[PDB]
């Protein structure tokens, strides 16, 4: 009955480490939950980042990785570029179904 | 313009073994477009069911398989059961984003 939160924005300086979490309402977040991160900019179509958890694409930039961190997945984009100023989504699944996130605004200074 | 294409409908009987393709009409798919699967049976919300082509989650049924087939992605469905029957969509992906197909209507007699 969980639903999947996000903080609505979050900023970072230039060259820069931040991490965006995505919690469970109910619960905390295991790797059981396989979260995926998703990147969109506005008016552009989403594109895929990680799954299962920790898991990069061919696309992923080598800045992002996926983790765990505390009870709630996480997002690390190091070394912060302009071009990472986007909503990030983050979605978690399990034998019921998936939800996503609100999806968090990241603002680079 | 690109798009996923899937069978529209496809039947099989209890027991039996069926196959779902997921084509690109922009050139042959490969494990680097990260072939997703997805389930809705009627009434309920969406699962997932495969990802990065070929792996499965821990709620996904043995008799459920990923693969690459021909120039197709394809989800391969064995001994199957009244409650496989459903609608199936496929998603792949690249550097720009991802598409779904138009999914697959799954009939088991
Ligand atoms: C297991 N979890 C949490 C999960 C898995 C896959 C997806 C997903 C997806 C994307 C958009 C959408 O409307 C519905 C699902 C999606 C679709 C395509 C791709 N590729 C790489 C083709 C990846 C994720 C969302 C959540």
């Amino acid at each position: 009955q969980a639903v999947v939160t996000q903080e609505p924005s979050v900023t970072v300086s230039p060259g820069g480490t931040v991490i965006l979490t995505c919690g469970s309402s109910t619960g905390a977040v295991t790797s059981g939950h396989y979260a995926n991160w998703f990147q969109q900019k506005p008016g552009q179509a989403p594109r895929a980042l990680i799954f299962e958890t920790d898991k990069k694409y061919s696309w992923t930039p080598g800045r992002f990785s996926g983790s765990l961190l505390g009870a709630k997945a996480a997002l690390t984009i190091s070394d912060a570029q302009p071009e990472d100023e986007a909503e990030y989504y983050c979605s978690l699944s399990d034998v019921d179904g998936y939800l996503f996130g609100g999806g968090t605004q990241l603002t680079v200074l």
